[PDB]
């Protein structure tokens, strides 16, 4: 066909067969969802979409899986990010050292994927989903990602680290997932700190960018929600994730 209902990219190739896969080989890894049924998973997954109409999900239909993929994360280990995923797995990839959202089951389902159905058919739609800003913002996936990604930020405690992209216009994006949930989500009476490392993309030698008006944004509502705030650049990503695995080491 030449002319697709909405305007972003349609279900995820699979869909059905990769959730469930994930679901299996996560329950498989990780002894704390040793238990989880992931034919279960699936079915409250296509339940919060199948049937409705992808402009109309709200995060009461994801609620069936939330409860399902209930999940105790180390409340002081979290790591949020904005635009620099790669960068936040390939660091906690190391020693486990802190936790992101992708590490949840959850999170991990979902990772990467696209997904939505059809008002009053059960029909997964594999040509077109909606579009954020074209379409619609209560969309499968979309509302999917601020449904789990508060309930994370709720989770957190202690010093919450966030990995932002300096590479970019806006290094705090108030749009973002982070910017626009997890900062919000916070509990003020549980987060000492958020610490930001703002990861540069630039040629080695560079700004101190924990100045950026964005940053200096993003610690003002911190820091009015009574949560402290501390910035760090970091320089060097590949660097940093050398000495990540070998601290011992060469100039870390
Ligand atoms: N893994 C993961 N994906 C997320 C998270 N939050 C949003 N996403 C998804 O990541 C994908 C890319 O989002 P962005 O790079 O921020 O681009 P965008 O925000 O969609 O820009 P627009 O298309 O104009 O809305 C989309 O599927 C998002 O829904 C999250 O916390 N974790």
């Amino acid at each position: 066909r030449w002319r697709q209902t909405w305007s972003g990219p349609g279900t995820t190739k699979r869909f059905p067969e990769t959730v469930l896969a994930r679901c299996v080989k996560y329950t498989e890894i990780h002894p704390e969802m040793r238990h989880v049924d992931c034919q279960s998973v699936w079915d409250a997954f296509k339940g919060a979409f199948i049937s409705k109409h992808p402009c109309d999900i709200t995060e009461e239909d994801y609620q069936p899986l939330m409860k399902l993929g209930t999940q105790t994360v180390p409340c002081n280990k979290i790591l949020l990010w904005s635009r620099i995923k790669d960068l936040a797995h390939q660091f906690t990839q190391v020693q486990r050292d802190m936790f992101t959202l992708e590490d949840t089951l959850l999170g991990y389902l979902a990772d990467d994927l696209t997904w939505c159905g059809e008002f009053d058919t059960s029909k997964i739609n594999y040509q077109s989903c909606p579009d954020w800003r074209k379409d619609c913002s209560n969309n499968p996936v979309s509302v999917f990602w601020k449904t789990v990604s508060r309930r994370f930020a709720e989770a957190a405690c202690d010093v919450v680290h966030v990995m932002l992209d300096g590479s970019r216009s806006k290094i705090f994006d108030k749009d973002s997932t982070f910017g626009s949930v997890e900062v919000h989500n916070l509990q003020p009476e549980k987060v000492q700190t958020l610490e930001a490392w703002v990861i540069h993309g630039g040629r080695e030698d560079s700004r101190d960018l924990c100045q950026d008006p964005t940053i200096k944004e993003l610690e003002s509502i911190i820091s009015k929600r009574n949560i402290q705030f501390s910035c760090k650049n970091i320089y060097r990503p590949d660097k940093f994730l050398q000495c990540v695995k070998n601290p011992e080491d060469s100039s870390c």
